[PDB]
């Protein structure tokens, strides 16, 4: 009994009545428009495809207001200490202008509940990047997992690094994000959040042990995790309080907007903007495709 089912999201509707859909503008300044549920579903933006719960964005009118149309999901319940699996079919895809994220926050004023992302990446990004974002006084070892460190402050307004990149490890697996993730059936992403550090798996479709699925899964004889958050250098406990799950898909703003010119995408139009309002067909492949998110207790 190390770890217990505390949590089913289940599917569909079900699924959905355990979330808040945000209609603010967006925090991270994209060009979206976040929209309700009701027009979500009426606009084909979220629904059921053969049993997966399905998330995705308008692929289809040229954009006006505040953006392209999509949808920001927070779950109503919390949690603070935990396992959270999500198993994929599908995410959006390593689409030009489009920046997803499958991640939590912390209750109170950001950064000071803490915030972890879990899937998250921008325009034609090949491999996942795992952040944490917190308040100052928190840093991670080097040691204890897979992926690359980038950033070893996790602090929003760490010296020395760009504005909110966190302390962030890439993966090293290609299937482990968007175009790729997808061309594999998906898999699955396990994060693990423990007085003591977050740690998250990464298990490409196939690949998954025995129990992950289970009502009892046991982290301890999982494989190395793809990313590791510890170390001495940060409090873990005060770090991060309450955990709601978030789904969300913004487009430009302040990352995929602003790296725009510098990548591949630079030749898909002049602005990160203009390609997103003026080419609806390409955002096709931007959605979340469900197969189960459960949500465990120690
Ligand atoms: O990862 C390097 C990248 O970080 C960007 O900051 C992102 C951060 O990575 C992401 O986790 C968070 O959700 O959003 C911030 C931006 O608000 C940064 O903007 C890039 O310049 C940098 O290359
Ligand atoms: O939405 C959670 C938080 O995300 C941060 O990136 C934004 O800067 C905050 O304004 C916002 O509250």
């Amino acid at each position: 009994e190390f770890y217990h089912l505390v949590d089913d999201y289940g599917r569909g509707n079900g699924f959905f009545d355990k979330f808040n859909f945000f209609t603010g503008d967006d925090p991270t300044h994209g060009y979206v428009d976040y929209v309700s549920r009701d027009v979500a579903a009426g606009a084909g933006l979220i629904g059921e495809r053969d049993g997966r719960t399905y998330m995705g964005v308008d692929f289809t009118n040229p954009a006006s207001g505040r953006g392209r149309r999509s949808v920001r999901l927070e779950s109503k319940n919390t949690y603070e200490h935990g396992l959270i699996v999500i198993d994929l079919a599908h995410m959006p895809g390593s689409v030009c202008g489009t920046w997803p994220a499958f991640w939590t926050l912390g209750t109170g004023d950001w950064p000071y509940g803490g915030e972890i992302d879990i899937i998250e990446g921008v325009n034609d990004n090949t491999f996942n990047h795992m952040v944490l974002h917190t308040s100052d006084g928190c840093t991670i070892d080097n040691d204890g997992f897979t992926g690359n460190l980038k950033t070893s402050n996790c602090y929003v307004y760490a010296p020395g690094q760009d504005a909110n990149a966190g302390c962030g490890i890439e993966a090293t697996d290609p299937n482990s994000y968007g175009k790729g993730f997808n061309s594999i059936g998906g898999g699955i992403y396990a994060t693990e959040i423990t007085p003591n550090g977050i740690s998250i798996w990464f298990f490409p479709r196939g690949s998954e042990p025995g129990d992950v699925l289970g009502d009892n899964p046991n982290p301890a004889n999982w494989d190395t995790p793809a990313a590791k958050f510890a170390g001495g250098g940060c409090d873990w406990e005060g770090k991060f309080n309450a955990q709601r799950l978030i789904f969300d898909v913004t487009f430009c703003g302040d990352w995929a907007g602003n790296v725009w010119g510098i990548g591949g995408c630079a030749s898909r139009a002049a602005n990160c903007v203009d390609f997103v309002r003026d080419n609806p067909s390409a955002f096709a492949e931007s959605y979340w495709l469900v197969n189960s998110l459960r949500v465990y207790a120690p």
